[PDB]
């Protein structure tokens, strides 16, 4: 330690022990100079914080730890990200699913009804648990009005829908059938994936977690589900309120074939007490727990943020490039000297008024856009849940602790925060950072 | 420490002095060849980050901290879970409770009715206090549905249910009634468990921490509460409202008998100020503090995660397992490093419309699910509290100190997040490692 | 350091240089074996976390630090209560207070009135700060309703009030009364006690507190505030809205002598624009900041929890018993290693619906419970705060650092979280310790 | 270190390397025997925590480090107060402002007014952004009720008011009058003051603060604002709303002269389109940047708390008082070893219902004290901001790091909370101390 501790700049001062580096991406000087075309996940700065050189002629010198000793830097950053939730580079824009196309052009008198898997694309910037449903619940919709009534498609035949309730509310074991007739119009968190012969696919998703459904073993790629995988759910038919309750020796068991302005139910025959339509929450919780998609997959709490995936800092013009790790000049495998979460969580909100939810559409627009079938009690307007997250930015603040550091620094350090695919994040406004060099040893 | 502190990876480069591993999950690489049917709360990582290698020869190297030298790491931790409130590895899904099952076959004329315990199951999922409540009401409700009107017994012989209100409040001690005929709809936490002739069981359950009740000596395997354990509560009387303000030389002692749509309220006899409904909160609290169930148990507050159990980090083909634990291949008894908390709090809430709880199910659904005898008073609807609680995951990031190290690491390292019970958590989403070796002694 | 820093277990291997020993309540082995009569605070843990022993012939063996060099481990918990607000061990669940007993019997025409001192009860589990002080008020009244107006006391003779409002507000310095005839019903924070002839004490109480109404002088043992105390105070009367505003040359000058349902304001004499009702509130701010209650007491805010008092940690089979400290068997001696604050802390939030908590009670139970005296302007439903406070329950996960550590460690450690005055905490559902072994010296 | 760090107690043991101390307040032998007219700011503690001696007697024997090093001392510190926001020992519960006294005796017919300083107080407690200000403004009233009316002063004739909205909004450039004949009743934050003739003067006030107002240069002792000062503000008036359109060439050019109840809204002239109300808000931005008031000050959000003061730790008879700090025994001039913010911070939430601010009046207590004139659109009820703040106290536990102790410790140490004028703080319920003594040296 009290041997060769010296820290010397040019032909300023030597200052003997410990002494603070900055990167700073807001340096006046640079930022016209050089990061012109660079964003703050991936930058230069001037290190030499001197005010008389010229930023070009920066670079000349060198920081110069003394060669007699090793280094070491206790690395501390400064990170703010301004990411929404659904998003581009997340793969939160994107999902995939199965519709149908053609509905039956009766060659020689006989229903034939074709299907086709589609690329539903979301608007970026919207981020909640709750509307985020009726976004891609609306982009479902969205392409029946572009492809599905135009080719002879029903409304009654719509297929791929995101709901929230416990359908099996309500249902009375002797009856067959929910006794009040209406599904109990309470949000029950993961929300289901509805369907009628077709499905969905988030093999290149990470809205699989918005939604609380994950694989039971999902470092296996590719997660598509499907009606045949559902099985065991599909959910109870209702009951016809008025064929009991206006007539009445008991005409109980009438389930309700059609809905208000006339739209289907599809029930597998006018003999069964249940629907076509089929729901993962019921098969997750009340079908067949060892045989049915129980065992598939898992029934876990929505995630607002869709994978809360690690950045990582690579400072590779100063850093002593940690073991095993490259030194390479490929912005795409840059040595890491620290990993930070990405800066976002879930803050959870409370709020009664999804009960008047209801009470939103009639006041906000009118326009029932997320709710074109009001009427219906399948393809209806979602139910909001009670507590609501939001995916928030927060900044972070965290030691990365000391590392190994070289003892001639370029006045030009590289400054970049990669992401779990060694990619730079473009959602990075600040990125900073503050290195304390102290000795380690000799030689 | 100035003597031999190499840190030498294959035939790469001397990095004396302190250095960083990584155990990460998203290894594009190594997600492909193993982890296939593995989780993230046990895996393999490949801790040679050298883009140049196979990942199945990557195995082969070895990472070398000196052997010169007993090394140490700093080991950080990045999880995050994704778990909900009630769930099956939990045991917050199921409880056990006893209900009638036969009313009075009537053999011989004489009155007699049969009892049974039966096992109720809940829907994973959700997760509020108070709807939590509702959910396990829902499920006593769904059995007599089931099993109970269908063997002739009665709704007012419903038996286990679970309310949350003060029910000697209104009380008076000369009319030895409840003077304003309502028992006082607000909610008053720890929610009662009301009896009669039957009685509940946590004994598998931690969802008796979510009812806030609590053996007052708890490391005793067995926690059942009957009928005959809850003597002194009896929830009092109501009082005709009509059969002395509408009536009038005073009509006073008057118990309202039965209900609304004649719903009896099992009264001792017509002599009796009391109801044969029994209150735990009214025997912790107005029974004998020393003879009942105020010995035998305790007022807690709800909690709403119901156990707030630990886990634990084993990362044994690195780290020096600690003094006392055999190395071995069981992945049930894998050495631990570091012992974290599992990473879900209660985060409570405010929410006066409570109150309002009422006017929820009006325009909810109209389907009172969860409020099949709206007219009585006992078996009603129960309040929901002032504030509510929900339980929410929440990224864990903390520091397990440094831990001893072994000077020979393979490219191969497995992580483990184990549970209070050596077994692997399905709800570890994301797990990380951050080790800085550094230098201990000599040999 | 490089000398002797042996950690040997049984038979098993030397592991030199610092490791981890944990002390964990939920063993699967040792929770039938030991503990079965014991809780969390206060247990016995097998820190011979090694599967292949009898955890009873654990015992036998030891953990063994060198005996060379003087050994220290840094202590860190992970503590977790369920404790409520109101309690019995914490003295939140009673408070005494003065009511009178007696209405004048009369003995030889004149009138004879008695008082007496009376210890009130709680139900324990509730916690609102707003609540807490309604839940009192009931239990001075029910205290009424059994021997108070039995024995000839009137409901204007009521004596121990505690509302929140400011009194004094609205009053003209003219008129001498207060001029809109309604004390304006917003609350003012420290509830005030409200007092003629009588008082209370909370002389073995935390719930003044509650109240944020403080001794300047706290460690003199004896709180007890009384109507001879409170002078200066002395609620102004209200004021004949119809005798003024229907009247009219000026009948200004008249008070309301009684109310809507002929309740009597007890004012001094019919000249005085003053009531024999006495305010805290009015005498800690109106009255003479030196001769009275201002210089005996301090208006603080309302503390929800009570006291925040800490817990002590005792480790005492393993960390040396630090300075001065009797090495002891007596569990209520245990030395102390750490000191925590006890997890509980107040969480606020905002609920302008207070004044819509009129509108609670309308649409709650229409019992009016906590309102016998509607229209009554003193004796009255106290109005609620904007901000309500909740003792929230909350992990504490603290570093207690690195205390001195016997060589030879049972494999039986003694855990005891002991309160202010050393007695065991019953509400601590989750204790847990991980200790660091690390060297200090030599002999 | 290896030498001589022996620290001995008694007739007790050598614990030899690091041990705790604890300075306690809860202490139940002492608690009696000395600070019986002490607080909690201010203390006495017996550090020899040995049960089988005289608290008296306790301060013979010493603590006794070892006299060969130069120990220190860790020290942890849990803070905890009980400080209301308004308050006497902060300065936080008066003001001083002119308001008038005399309207026109009329000497010889000519109408002389006259005006005078006074010093208002308020009651403590209370602690709203928000209702802080309506109660200062209660109090400019409250004076008025005292004094000015009844020496002639009409209700137009107010003076200092603090309202909080944009009066500059609704303005057109060329009516010269705000068009919608009503000012904007949305907050905007800092609080102006208006004022016509007089002023306010927080010249011993940190209310100045609460408010939103500081000088630019502030240690300027001296903080009067007076209505020459507040140049360029002057409020423009309304637009009588039934003479343009209730009349059918354009009758635009009309102030609103009067209000409802006949209130003059004092115009400079019947010419002129402004009022001879002037505000800060209006002055600090609408006004000459450089002439006026927005160089004499700054715009700052409100601060709750009213400064953020620091507190400071003295604990004189332990630890060796710091460079330059006099050894003395005046209570006021203790040695500071560390220094902590005093534990309150600013808790902000969201509420809309300050639209409906005025519906809370109304079923408030109908009372309009707060309210005295609202149909006049100035001296009216402010309206309330979407984000209230409230002074919440927080618990404290923070590490002052390790300072040098003195080597013969009494067992009767000293603690004392003092502020940043070195004077006790008498909100501090509860102090405490954690000192953990290591070695640094030799002789």
């Amino acid at each position: 330690t009290g041997g060769r501790n010296s820290i010397r700049y040019s032909e300023l001062a030597p200052l003997f022990d410990t002494t603070r580096v900055y990167l700073v991406d807001n340096k006046s000087t640079d930022v016209a100079s050089l990061n012109y075309q660079n964003d703050h996940s991936n930058f230069l700065t001037t290190v030499i914080q001197n005010n008389d050189y010229s930023p070009g002629e920066a670079s000349t010198q060198t920081i110069n730890l003394d060669d007699r000793s090793h280094w070491g830097g206790d690395l501390k950053t400064i990170l703010h990200t301004n990411m929404p939730n659904v998003n581009e580079f997340m793969f939160t824009n994107k999902f995939k699913a199965r519709v149908m196309v053609s509905r039956s052009l009766t060659k020689d008198k006989q229903v034939e009804l074709k299907y086709e898997w589609v690329e539903f694309t979301l608007p970026e910037g919207n981020y909640s648990e709750t509307m985020t449903i009726d976004l891609m619940n609306n982009a479902i919709v969205e392409h029946y009005l572009k492809v599905g009534r135009q080719n002879g498609v029903l409304e009654s035949d719509i297929g791929v829908k995101f709901d929230t309730r416990n359908f099996r509310l309500g249902f009375d074991p002797v009856t067959g059938l929910v006794m009040p007739g209406v599904y109990t119009n309470e949000a029950f968190h993961p929300d289901i994936i509805l369907l009628p012969g077709c499905g969905v696919d988030f093999t290149h998703s990470r809205l699989s977690n918005l939604l609380g459904i994950r694989k039971r073993q999902p470092f296996q790629e590719g997660f598509r589900i499907t009606y045949d995988d559902l099985e065991g759910g599909n959910i109870p038919a209702l009951l016809d309120v008025d064929a009991y309750q206006a007539s009445l020796l008991k005409p109980v068991i009438k389930p309700l074939t059609e809905d208000s302005k006339k739209r289907s139910y599809n029930l597998i025959s006018n003999d069964s007490t249940f629907t076509q339509y089929r729901s993962w929450y019921l098969a997750y919780n009340y079908g067949d727990p060892q045989t049915g998609i129980r065992s598939w997959t898992l029934l876990c709490t929505p995630d607002v943020t869709c994978g809360s995936e690690q950045v990582y800092w690579s400072l590779p013009d100063m850093m002593q490039d940690p073991v095993t790790f490259r030194s390479t000049s490929q912005i795409s495998n840059f040595p890491v000297v620290g990993a930070e979460l990405l800066p976002v969580h879930s803050k959870s909100f409370y709020n009664d008024q999804a009960v008047y939810s209801q009470l939103i559409r009639q006041f906000t627009s009118l326009t029932h856009v997320f709710n074109r079938f009001p009427e219906n009690q399948i393809l209806a307007r979602p139910p909001a849940p009670t507590i609501t997250t939001v995916s928030e930015n927060v900044p972070a603040l965290t030691d990365h602790g000391t590392l190994p550091l070289r003892n001639s620094i370029g006045g030009v350090q590289r400054v970049t925060i990669t992401d779990a695919r060694r990619r730079t994040c473009p959602y990075v406004y600040k990125a900073l950072g503050i290195v304390s060099p102290r000795v380690l040893s000799s030689r």
